[PDB]
């Protein structure tokens, strides 16, 4: 710091100007990000048709053509996986607990599903992904649950959005802003999960009156991923500014994981390969 | 084994997928291709602006008052007062030297002896590669005319990613190709320590001088990176190989793009 202050008029100006050329550079990096984005969008559009396809293979809604089955062995072998090979010799509907099993392995997340969350995830059919395309850049993760079989919520799709702030980062790339959950509709506080409820009946020696008391306690559950932390305010706190940051990190983190790994390599995440 | 011996109708479905995966692979391939082009596309938009900087640094061109004007603003708007002016010398001396002395992974690698070399460093450039394999080259333009060390004009380094994308669907570093250097005197070669010994034989009238060259730890080794071929050996001849790709990234994604800041410290 002291170094630069003692610089000669001559010099400083030389820098100044450079500081200017940086700004002009910034300008282009901006356009780069844009084209960067759109491109990415474009291709997602291509990845989809495939995924939309595996969903079904996973729903059981559409069956495998021997073409694929065989073509697939050639690939199991070629990768030396084997585990996916069948025995020589001439049940359920669309492969059981797929996405649950998948999620069960995936590094950051897996250490999040809890016995009670498992039960719900069994009714998860697919995990989507879409770029915001319009105003405000970001990407939204979508979860399709079987409205007809799911006992926990009436919800069909549970989305989760991550908005990248419009202003580009120093490094020149996108920086988050905040996440926006897509709130669940449990059909019973008992089938809830996001919460744990204790109930205790107590007598009043004096009034003789009796009442049992229901207490609803927010618990650490996987689905809290749909109620992200909010940017409190500039009120100022302690340990509740570090604690409610390490949580933002984990949110965005988990987000990444799903978007860049789980989704794109589901199959292997189900098996254990990708591990 | 939690799959190995389980159901058939299931494993069957799986396979069908493992295949659709492969259909992904090739679309992610097509992606990474246009992906790469776009980057190169814009690199070409970066050079000119950067080139401008080189000349402003070399002194080969003066700052337009217009440019100084904007800067004045900018710096204030960025709360970087440290670089203003209220009411001799050539282009910025020891620019790239200073910038590197602040660049986190690198600086810890410049020996006292090779700073003096780095004083004749005029510019670090970037270039991508479709000319076969995928990768990029860092070009170091040295002041040929004044450098006492090597008559080389342009040093550099090429980083090569292997043809097949990784599992992650991105590239993996294959190896690097150094741009080597032509020192003009062993005593001037910082990449080496040198002992000397003269020997005069009195009844022969002949002198015999011996110069020994042992490799030293130097920043300029950057241009003589580890080769794929050759316990203890690999665990070590892999840490540097790592540190090396690391440095490149450091120059490519930081030093080069934010030169100024790196010079001043703002980048920190």
């Amino acid at each position: 710091s002291g170094y630069v202050g003692g610089l000669p008029k001559n010099v400083k100006e030389k820098l100044l100007s450079l500081k200017t050329l940086q700004s002009e550079l910034f300008e282009v990096e901006k356009e780069f990000q844009v084209e960067m984005f759109e491109l990415e969008n474009k291709f997602l559009q291509k990845y989809k048709p495939i995924w939309e396809q595996r969903s079904r293979i996973i729903s059981g809604q559409e069956q495998p053509k021997p073409e694929q089955i065989a073509k697939g062995q050639e690939i199991v072998e070629s990768l030396n996986e084997t585990e996916l090979l069948v025995d020589e010799e001439e049940q359920v509907k669309g492969i059981p607990s797929f996405w649950l099993t998948a999620l069960e392995n995936l590094p950051i997340v897996c250490d999040t599903i809890t016995d009670r969350d498992a039960e719900v995830l069994e009714y998860l059919q697919d995990i989507g992904l879409e770029y915001l395309t319009d105003g405000r850049p970001g990407f939204k993760l979508l979860f399709r649950f079987d409205s007809s079989a799911n006992p926990f919520f009436t919800n069909d799709i549970l989305c989760k959005t991550y908005f990248y702030q419009k202003e580009l980062g120093y490094s020149g790339d996108f920086i988050y802003d905040h996440a926006e959950g897509c709130e669940i509709s449990w059909k019973d506080n008992a089938h809830n999960v996001t919460v744990d409820l204790e109930m205790r009946k107590q007598r009043n020696k004096t009034t003789k009156q009796v009442r049992t008391i229901e207490k609803i306690t927010p618990i650490e559950s996987f689905f809290n991923f749909f109620d992200p932390p909010k940017i409190q305010n500039e009120d100022q706190d302690e340990e509740l500014e570090e604690d409610l940051e390490e949580r933002l990190a984990l949110d965005y983190s988990i987000g990444e994981q799903l978007k860049d790994k789980l989704i794109p390599r589901a199959v292997d995440w189900f098996t254990g390969a990708a591990l």
